[PDB]
């Protein structure tokens, strides 16, 4: 289950996550869908991606303030863009350090960008906290 | 940078690893250069490829005894097989649990074999670990 | 847009492809499901996939007299293997010398094997007709 | 050899390639190395690389009146990004129609760029040709 490495994030009305102290937004892209690992997140699939100094979070289109999830930056190892040559949208594969299974990962799917500029905030943010 | 994940193996003169209490041998392929990162493990570059319970073992053609080296299967969390589309030979690349940097993950290029069956045999040894 | 590249193949009740004079059959494989650029080929999703020294040829399970089609080795420019990572099973890639469009290619689907014996034959089947 | 299918180009003495009647630039990008299957082009490792309506032009930084190269988009089947995983830089793979084996194709690589914009305007220039 996919709910091992997301949890549960609060926003406003409009959808905007509200955020921890000292926690900054970093970069935003739009019509993202999540995978836990080769599958569909279902009723994750359409939502705003947010990449914060500390976070990754997902808010849903349609239910934001009940079905939006956050990642920990830190619990992540690594991060690789795959370009969308076999798959309908480009996605980024976020690698675990700690996964019960190596079928543990998640994908964010990119329906109406490319992912690119997300993708790079994403290993730079990713990188800070690695090397510390 | 490799040596923060890589120990030292001490062998004999006929290229034969010491193994430790219990660990058993699973598979082993023949001319497997080793990289760390994007780069080649510049004395690493020929050796056979040992699969055990507990380690990938790389073991050195030209210096056994001095270059050989062992990764422990506990460190490791997902394994990808790439078909050498690009690369001169096909290359099995192991992420770490714990890299100190994301540009650190190892790979094997397999020189005289398609290196199929060793990464199959890797992901059922890793699976068996992280489960 | 899949049959502006891939034939009719009349069989047999059981299953048994029509070959053409002199055409040989070189390797099978089974539960192979098709791919028209990145969509399913939607009644081709279980077949045997067969190699001869001219064709790849879809024979379909449930329908093998109506569903069955060829595809020319003469036809192709590439293939490329993909391991899985990302997609339930590993898929074999192949590229036309002349497109309609970059969006149009094919992909083996091996659903029971993991392709390698089917695609390295392919591979050396194709080379055949380029060289 | 890599000559098949690559023809020399005349440059300006500044290294402006000398364009076909009617035909226009689309894209530029600095610091490309050419491939030729997975091999190296020696001496062919640092030019500007330039997208026209009808040609990539490779205008060498060293040499620009003698080892400047064009390939015909008409002559290429598809064109694939590669975003550096196993590469130290990202690729873009160049698909030729009739390969005189399957070892036969191009790549270019980006060494001070991701090549993104390059590629998806390679892409497009390559679709309307096929499409006709």
């Amino acid at each position: 289950h996919h709910m091992e490495y997301w949890h549960y994030v609060e926003t406003t009305s409009s959808g905007q996550p509200l955020l921890r102290e000292g926690e900054k937004d970093i970069f935003i892209d739009q019509s993202v869908g999540l995978y836990h690992g080769k599958s569909k997140i279902l009723q994750r699939q359409r939502g705003r991606i947010f990449l914060t100094s500390q976070r990754i979070i997902y808010i849903d289109d349609a239910k934001p303030t009940q079905n939006s999830l956050g990642l920990e930056l830190d619990d992540l190892a690594y991060v690789n863009y795959s370009s969308g040559f076999l798959t309908r949208s480009p996605r980024l594969i976020l690698f675990f350090k700690d996964p019960s299974s190596s079928t543990e990962f998640v994908q964010l799917s990119f329906r109406k960008s490319d992912g690119v500029l997300f993708s790079q905030a994403t290993e730079r943010a990713l990188e800070n906290i690695l090397t510390e």
